[PDB]
């Protein structure tokens, strides 16, 4: 009695982003989650939280994918941190060959890395969910500063072959509200939620894309799912908190408890 | 949020290890963090054969550093620690960082008949990790390995194993029996220093109990992290997998996990 989702992403030792975010989000929305781990990330506690990154062998990634895609099926799927061009290639190759449905590509950002994302993974996306930095990279334009900027980036990145584009803006956008831009082939919609005044938004992007994936896995319409996911991080950011002086994750259980 | 650490392995099929642990932690509103020790896959064209990919001791150390030094935890469990070095690292971490509410799930590696083919692994579990446990949660196989006795067949066997393994230094022992015990009910044995209690639940007639033991120990851990008494937590955890097994289901022809969301949705919470 469960719908299933795959996340091809990284481990976040601190527990608010990557695999952890993804599994936490999946679980909150009653979707049976499975992970293909691509890197292990740690933050050094005596070195001002310095990211230490431990990449996982391509073969190991293949093995996990084998069992998840060939041996079980998935109703939806997302990519998070794919740290290497080979891994982007493996992910893209898996998606085509296994003909995976409801592909939510979160283009977590080397030149050829950005380019592989653009040239191999983007065209395969049902939904693609860049933030302002990621959006301007994929579209090849300058720093996005206005809601108009986001809109022409959305069109530009949609032109790569992604079905739907969500450009995430929120806290990093100068604006009265927390705004994202949703674009089908046709028209741009501006999604709005309350701005939460908080620096505690670690793993928000991973949680948003996770929340889209989960919703897509349960059979929702793409736009329906994106709205639902917008509802989810808003609640999860509103109840966000600090872990230590470097990092404050979102509260995935927030929608459920309120 | 209350916080819990799991020092355990990744299950690609999503019902056991890290996945079970996180899923359980989340259901019970405990902020989960993982120190990954192995990646395990199952070969789809080779009858679901376990492919195991161990993680470098240094990488494990680094994850532990950030979890234990950089954030704290309210409780903690160990799952699959595939290597003596990894048992030693886990034990060393527990001591040095003075971790509280230590739930040790003594997952054994090289199973065979009723013996472990990696003797010193089992021994390190016995001599180094067991004494550190607030709760230790062996199943029938694991229990007889720790206690040095023969295959457990009866509730009496479980009781003397519990006494034997409590003698290692674990504060509380739960011997898990459930589906693998010939019995009318799904029974586990809880033992403090003093008296043995027989925990009972409905037996669910189902082969879909993959990751049950991981889920049980995660549930204890989560409940401990929220401030519960040890026995209180064990009862709550007993309630949790009962529900999760009752609503269990198949993924394919080889494996059926428990439904972690069951208690939330499938019995009055
Ligand atoms: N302060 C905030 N208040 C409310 N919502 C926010 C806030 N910051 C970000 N969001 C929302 O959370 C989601 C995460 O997007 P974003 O932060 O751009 O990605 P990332 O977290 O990877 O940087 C977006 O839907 C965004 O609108
Ligand atoms: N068929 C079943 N019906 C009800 N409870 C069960 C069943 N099988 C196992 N359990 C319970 O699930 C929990 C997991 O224990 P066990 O299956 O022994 O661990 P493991 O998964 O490590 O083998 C225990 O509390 C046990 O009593």
């Amino acid at each position: 009695s469960m719908h299933k989702a795959l996340t091809i992403a990284g481990s976040d030792s601190s527990g608010g982003a990557g695999i952890q975010a993804d599994l936490k989000t999946f679980q909150e929305k009653n979707v049976y989650g499975m992970t293909a781990l691509t890197v292990i990330v740690a933050m050094d506690p005596n070195n001002s939280w310095n990211h230490q990154v431990f990449p996982i062998d391509t073969d190991t990634i293949r093995a996990q994918l084998a069992t998840i895609t060939d041996g079980i099926g998935v109703d939806a799927m997302k990519t998070g941190m794919l740290p290497t061009v080979d891994i982007i290639e493996l992910a893209a190759k898996t998606i085509k060959e296994k003909q995976l449905k409801n592909v939510v590509i979160d283009p977590v950002m080397y030149p050829e890395h950005a380019q592989a994302l653009r040239e191999q993974l983007a065209p395969l996306a049902t939904v693609i969910t860049p933030n302002l930095f990621e959006a301007s990279q994929l579209s090849g334009m300058d720093e996005l500063k206005t809601v108009d900027d986001m809109i022409e980036a959305a069109k530009k990145i949609h032109a790569l072959g992604a079905q739907y584009v969500v450009i995430t803006g929120g806290g990093k956008l100068k604006h009265e509200k927390a705004v994202d831009v949703l674009y089908d082939g046709e028209t741009a919609e501006v999604l709005e939620s309350e701005m939460i005044d908080t620096p505690y938004t670690h793993g928000a992007g991973c949680t948003f894309s996770a929340a889209v994936t989960a919703e897509l896995a349960k059979g929702a319409e793409v736009k329906e799912a994106i709205y639902a996911a917008k509802e989810f991080i808003t609640a999860a950011i509103k109840e966000s908190f600090p872990l230590n002086q470097y990092v404050g994750p979102t509260k995935h259980s927030a929608l459920r408890l309120n």
